[PDB]
């Protein structure tokens, strides 16, 4: 019992626990189906102005975290941007950045010790235990990127295609490259022409979707490319297990790296 935190998505809430050491509770706001697009309701928003401290990933996505304002209200809360300062990326053809940093492990590392420097400017006491628990982090992450650099290196084929396109920081970690699909849904006898181009031209083996994606897609998917499909998680929604957030990053780059090799 201590500090009672409340959390946007998944990736945050296993940031904070993972930094907070169970020093104190965390909760996260329960976001039914999309995070993406997606604006908090009564209980949510009265929850977190109750609440010691209420973190988000960044501006560039939870956009209505900025509609907040304590010293207004009920201010007990501190409101942290876990992801302050960091370097996005701009998406490709066009301001609007590329908001997928918590897949990179390396960097999912840089926002915990920013996550751990701004808890610690609020709970003093046990900053020593924040700086340290987020030190293991990094180091943890660390590891698992040097246990699948190499393997990637020698991996034969570095591209990958998918229906979700939330990977670049990921790919951009092992020196891959992501694609998506131009058929979605009913296609017709031109794209299907072109996505046989397409899958020819990359040589792809396999279509990756969503974790839970829908079966309207992948059958479409299935018939248009005539290969396969696997299955990434973005962790935008919290997968119900009993695996640690690394180890969940971990099992993304197992596949990736199984496809590719
Ligand atoms: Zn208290
Ligand atoms: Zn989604
Ligand atoms: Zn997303
Ligand atoms: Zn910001
Ligand atoms: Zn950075
Ligand atoms: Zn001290
Ligand atoms: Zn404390
Ligand atoms: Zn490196
Ligand atoms: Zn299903
Ligand atoms: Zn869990
Ligand atoms: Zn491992
Ligand atoms: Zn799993």
């Amino acid at each position: 019992k201590g500090m009672k935190i409340v959390t946007s998505f998944y990736p945050i809430y296993a940031m904070v626990k993972e930094v907070s050491g169970d020093l104190n509770d965390v909760r996260m706001i329960q976001s039914s189906s999309g995070i993406h697009s997606f604006e908090p309701s009564a209980n949510d928003i009265a929850a977190i102005y109750d609440a010691d401290v209420f973190v988000y990933h960044s501006h560039t996505l939870e956009s209505w975290a900025g509609s907040l304002d304590p010293n207004l209200k009920k201010s007990k809360v501190k409101v942290l941007e876990a992801s302050e300062g960091m370097t996005l990326e701009r998406v490709p053809g066009l301001t609007l950045y590329d908001p997928h940093t918590w897949l990179d492990p390396e960097k999912a590392g840089e926002e915990a010790q920013i996550i751990a420097d701004k808890l610690s400017e609020v709970d003093s006491e046990h900053k020593e235990t924040y700086q340290k628990n987020a030190q293991a982090f990094i180091k943890k992450a660390q590891e698992l990127t040097k246990k699948f650099q190499p393997k990637f290196e020698k991996a034969t084929q570095k591209t990958f295609v998918t229906q979700l396109t939330a990977f670049s920081y990921l790919a951009k970690r092992f020196g891959l490259n992501q694609l998506g699909i131009a058929g979605i849904s009913e296609p017709s006898p031109r794209q299907l022409t072109e996505i046989q181009e397409f899958v020819k031209t990359y040589k792809v083996k396999t279509i990756f979707t969503e974790s839970n994606a829908s079966s309207k897609v992948a059958e479409t998917l299935v018939k248009s490319t005539g290969v396969g499909l696997k299955t990434l998680n973005p962790l935008e929604s919290d997968p119900q297990n009993d695996k640690t957030y690394l180890e969940n990053l971990e099992e993304n780059m197992s596949i990736l790296a199984e496809e590719l090799k």
